[PDB]
């Protein structure tokens, strides 16, 4: 089976260099963060968090829809995109969280922040919210790490694949063969990316070896109760319980159709009260198939949240 280019994409296409020229770099702890900042309307802040294999580039066609209503800030996570590397070479969830929260404290953020999370980027937003429950205005999430994996009731039995990624054979798949960037990323986009678009995802991880570590450390953080990292499992248990009780926190979930393990994620997402559910066509990286529909849904949601707090 093959995929085809979107014939109208090249006229709107934003290349890697075009995106990176719109970004800025700032020191954060012992390293630095590359990020996009739309600057205007700073009384609110909408922070977009990518997950594994991607970078701020993922949001490039989504964010213009929201910039007119609120300041939009989009980082490259540490070790990813054009950001600096982690000082100790470690890329666990808490390593990312350490750099991400240090970056927040330098951005002049409002008291209450809006988060937009994908993949493990949503796990970071959820953990931040659990630890700063008075700093959260709204949360948008999608194809997200919503809860632990405790059984195969909703999740397909992925045990054999998890054992693979945790093995030395999985390490070679990532560090030598770039599995998540070269294979998973295009497999989980419906359209075919333009060559320049794939090149922007490939560029941080173009060289073999240890530079690819973040794309191996992320799946090894999976919150599988039996065999997962117990510190990550606890983080996810804690913020899941918080989210299930957060009746007063308005949320938006963008379902992807047919998505990627969608059923398990939706069933977890349904347990969080005050969630508006919308749906777009896509797989895992739904930003690359329905960015304008997503941007419009997010814009209306933010507008509604702002109008009803006032
Ligand atoms: O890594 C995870 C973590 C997770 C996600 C959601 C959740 O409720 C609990 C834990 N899941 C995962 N589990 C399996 C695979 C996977 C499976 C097969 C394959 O060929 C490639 C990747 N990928 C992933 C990455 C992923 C999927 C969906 C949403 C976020 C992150």
């Amino acid at each position: 089976t093959s995929k085809v280019y979107d014939p109208e994409q090249r006229k709107r296409m934003i290349t890697g260099p075009q995106w990176w020229a719109r970004c800025k770099q700032m020191n954060v702890l012992d390293s630095f963060i590359n990020y996009y900042d739309s600057e205007k309307h700073a009384e609110n802040a909408v922070i977009f968090l990518h997950g594994n294999a991607t970078s701020s580039y993922l949001w490039r066609h989504v964010v213009p829809h929201i910039e007119p209503v609120a300041r939009c800030i989009i980082p490259d996570l540490i070790g990813m995109g054009k950001s600096g590397k982690s000082g100790n070479g470690s890329y666990r969830l808490l390593d990312h969280y350490k750099y991400l929260t240090a970056w927040f404290e330098l951005l002049n953020l409002p008291k209450k922040i809006i988060f937009v999370g994908h993949d493990f980027g949503a796990a970071l937003a959820f953990h931040y919210a659990y630890e700063h429950q008075d700093r959260i205005k709204a949360i948008v999430h999608m194809q997200s790490v919503v809860d632990v994996i405790e059984s195969w009731d909703e999740w397909p039995d992925i045990e054999e694949d998890i054992a693979l990624i945790k093995s030395e054979e999985g390490e070679k798949m990532v560090l030598e063969n770039n599995f998540f960037v070269e294979t998973v990323l295009p497999s989980k986009i419906m359209r075919k990316l333009e060559p320049e678009e794939f090149a922007a995802y490939l560029e941080p991880f173009k060289e073999k070896g240890e530079v690819r570590r973040p794309t191996l450390s992320w799946p090894r953080e999976i919150p599988l109760v039996k065999g997962g990292k117990p510190d990550v499992v606890q983080i996810v248990r804690n913020y899941n319980a918080y989210l299930r009780a957060s009746d007063d926190l308005p949320k938006l979930f963008i379902e992807s159709d047919p998505g990627f393990f969608s059923n398990a994620i939706v069933e977890g997402a349904k347990k969080f009260p005050n969630t508006e559910f919308v749906k777009v066509k896509g797989l895992h990286f739904l930003q690359e198939d329905a960015p304008d529909e997503m941007g419009k849904y997010i814009k209306s949601f933010v507008e509604r949240v702002l109008k009803n707090e006032q």
